[PDB]
């Protein structure tokens, strides 16, 4: 059995997403089938998936089962649970196409339910708002790149995060370094950790190049641009306040409070058609 | 204004198209449209644009006007193709969508007009055997890729080759092998070179791997496959043959004439649906 399905493309700062409509919960989306269509010349092409369903009919969904659920799927097959940056584009597709009623909603994901704020959306674009948590900052480390030792904040978005300000550095340094794999410390992030390099605050901005764990070099890490603003005001003295931050993929605005934080960004929708599998 | 366009997205060995039809001719895609839809992330995401379009309406084609003409564009916008596997495609699309009432036709290319045979179709699969052309062979060189010398057979197949046939390299020796780019002799390729490592024939067949000058390792190189079978045949003695070659976007049978070969292969079609861009 070759399968069709109707799909949808899209992105958010360029960390791209197939959309998968499913809201009768009737499409079997097996880990082979996710990895069939995220092959970038084989298939259709991207960072996950995004199947979209009511959390009641998702086992296990801990949330309210009247809420839309992000069944998020990376493109290697696994479960994954959320994505700063693929909820951006999950709430998109869920406003524009009349699915829910209100520019402010919940959404449910494997991590708990995620609550955003459309600004703006048309059914190609949009400004999303997201609430990412209270960053927690677990100590003091360091990561050795290519021979250089870079200083930063352990954070814990959800997940983990060395954010590396570096004194000194520019936006056209930043993008001539050459960047590989990190060596760290093992004890202090005994799961691996997602890097971001990042420039010191300069008129309520910088800007960061991320080593994502299992990955490597992305256009864009949503919690690591909350990561990296945690650390952008850190380094100048600050507990709170708004961050724009410039990533390969785009720019995001990041405010930290005492107790929680967002982050907005962008979200398009590219193509609208049907695939077919196997 | 914002313009929707249809497309299709399909590939010919793992070598990937979006597939725009303009049978009258009336989108100006531009050079900037071709590489944002291209982008991987932000767009679509292809190798290149087959643009669906007749001779008579693409600018310096001079080939019979009644022809389909591949209007292909690479990634980056440019107009010069290398390795030849979107004609499979092309015709596939042709063929499937009725545009074409014969499994016999031709097409016409900014590298002239190619002769096809639609072995098989439908709407999702195809084997299409491509004219390729008469190999011009170069003669004996080497390469160095990573510390180990290789000898290889220069081949020009519109751009330059150098295949280089491994005697004792298994089809597992080669997948791991660890590529980088080849250097070479700068004298015999002044402008570099697309270089094949492959296997020595074996039940009519070799693998292959390749590095394309400025882009490194790629799934599949439809002329590579040509100058792979052209360098096996000579590594075995012979000047003529059909040897199946497997790369690692699949696998292809390529036939070497006297005067001419053929490239016989699979196309896909996987996808169809609708894109939105500014209009330039």
């Amino acid at each position: 059995m070759n399968l069709t399905i109707p799909f949808a493309k899209g992105h958010a700062t360029e960390n791209d997403f197939i959309i998968i409509p499913d809201e009768d919960a009737r499409l079997d989306l097996t880990p082979e089938m996710v990895v069939t269509l995220c092959d970038r010349r084989a298939g259709i092409g991207a960072d996950g998936i995004l199947r979209v369903v009511k959390a009641a009919d998702v086992e296990g969904s801990t949330v309210d089962p009247s809420l839309w659920f992000m069944d998020y799927r990376n493109a290697d097959g696994s479960l994954a649970e959320m994505c700063g940056n693929g909820v951006r584009l999950f709430a998109h597709w869920l406003y524009s196409r009349g699915l829910v009623d209100n520019t402010s909603f919940d959404i449910g994901t494997r991590a708990g339910v995620r609550h955003v704020d459309i600004l703006q959306a048309d059914q190609h674009s949009a400004q999303v708002r997201v609430d990412m948590g209270i960053p927690d900052v677990t100590g003091l480390s360091t990561c050795d790149i290519n021979g250089q030792v870079f200083a930063g904040l352990g954070v814990d978005m959800g997940n983990p995060h060395l954010a590396c300000v570096v004194p000194g550095l520019s936006a056209s340094a930043l993008a001539d370094m050459e960047l590989r794999a990190p060596t760290f410390d093992q004890e202090f992030f005994p799961h691996g950790v997602n890097v971001e390099i990042v420039t010191e605050l300069e008129d309520d901005a910088v800007s960061m190049r991320v080593w994502e764990r299992g990955v490597g070099e992305t256009r864009s890490c949503g919690t690591g641009t909350v990561a990296a603003a945690c650390a952008a005001l850190a380094d100048a003295g600050l507990g709170e306040g708004t961050v724009k931050v410039c990533v390969p993929g785009g720019e995001v605005e990041v405010q930290i409070f005492d107790d929680g934080s967002t982050l907005t960004g962008p979200s398009a929708i590219i193509a609208l058609g049907e695939v077919q599998i196997h």
